[PDB]
């Protein structure tokens, strides 16, 4: 009888549960069960099997087009949110944004001190910065990182990846780096643990996971330079067993009154513009936020239109880079 909600575990899932799920479910007087997953294809497997157990799934904005095309997502009720309260394009007919985050470069201060990599060109430069690299085992942010390393200006990432030539060169760049990649991390918590144990010299991972590891004593530093500004959000699984209750739950948790608490401990940025007026975050708090003006200036936004067209190519080609060893 519980609504089943799933995200990717660790500090991020804990932040959503504390700020959004527990207070929203209390207000609606409903019960819910949590689950965890890393790949949107796991939601597809539930749909393909004919046994859907998940109701709400937290996915990345760039997985939304391929999930919707594969018939994995329920169409949401018309006025689930007022689109004017959220960033443009962050709310689709099948997805409601809950946050902005960054896929960024972090480095081990024991290895490099303050003179760590401060750009993707630096991250890919094994001669100037020798050491163990860690990259995600999924391609969003990883293909673009290679395009940036090749010298592509931040505002031209997706123009470069719009051609076959550019897409192949980006994979060739990742192939070149692959022998220096000690671990292809799978979850944010695993990435945070690699950082806390100093098991890697540099890593491309999510800002909240990095800041959480540093708060826990990791001797790492990071930059927003060349980071990808992402958007996470919620969708309802096609054939969700508690579809109607899940719709009410998603509408409630998207409210400004809950969104304001999302970054209380975890370094994330709420997507609901009204949450900023309620919480009145200090400039120190804003500095860790992916969407703060000073951080946006050195980032580029993920392009869901690119991922709508090339996700299948990207998944297979990147699988081969990591399988090359
Ligand atoms: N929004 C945030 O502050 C969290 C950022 C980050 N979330 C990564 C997600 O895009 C990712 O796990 C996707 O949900 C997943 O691949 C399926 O779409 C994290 O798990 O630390
Ligand atoms: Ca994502
Ligand atoms: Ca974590």
């Amino acid at each position: 009888m519980d609504v089943v909600i799933a995200s990717s575990g660790g500090g991020w899932q804990e932040a959503q549960d504390k700020a959004l799920w527990a207070p929203a479910a209390k207000a609606l007087n409903i019960t819910y069960t949590q689950d965890t997953f890393q790949n949107w294809a796991e939601a597809r497997a539930q749909v393909e099997s004919g046994s859907v157990t998940w109701d709400i799934i937290q996915i990345g904005i760039a997985d939304e087009p391929q999930a919707k095309a594969a018939g994995v997502l329920e169409k949401l009720d018309p006025d689930i949110v007022n689109k004017a309260d959220f960033p443009p394009g962050s709310v689709t007919d099948s997805f409601v944004a809950n946050s902005n985050y960054s896929t960024l470069i972090a480095w081990n201060k024991k290895t490099y001190g303050d003179n760590g990599p401060k750009s993707m060109a630096d991250f890919f430069d094994v001669k100037k910065f020798p050491g163990k690299r860690a990259l995600w085992n999924q391609p969003i942010g990883m293909i673009e990182a290679a395009a940036l390393a090749l010298g592509t200006p931040r505002d031209k990432v997706y123009e470069f990846l719009s051609t076959e030539e550019g897409r192949k060169a980006a994979i060739a760049k990742l192939t070149e780096l692959a022998p220096s990649v000690s671990v292809w991390w799978e979850s944010g918590a695993q990435a945070a643990q690699l950082i806390k144990d100093g098991e890697v010299d540099m890593i491309i991972t999510w800002g909240g996971r990095v800041q959480g590891a540093i708060n826990d004593g990791a001797n790492f530093a990071y930059t927003f330079n060349d980071a990808q500004l992402g958007t996470d959000g919620y969708a309802i699984v096609k054939g969700a067993p508690h579809r109607d209750a899940a719709m009410r739950f998603l509408k409630e948790m998207s409210k400004a009154e809950y969104q304001k608490d999302l970054p209380n401990s975890f370094a994330t940025a709420p997507a609901n513009m009204k949450a900023y007026d309620l919480a009145k975050y200090t400039p120190e708090k804003m500095a860790t936020m992916a969407s703060a003006p000073e951080n946006v200036a050195v980032q580029y936004s993920v392009d869901p239109n690119f991922w709508a067209k090339h996700a299948k190519w990207a998944s297979e080609a990147y699988d081969n880079v990591r399988l090359s060893r």
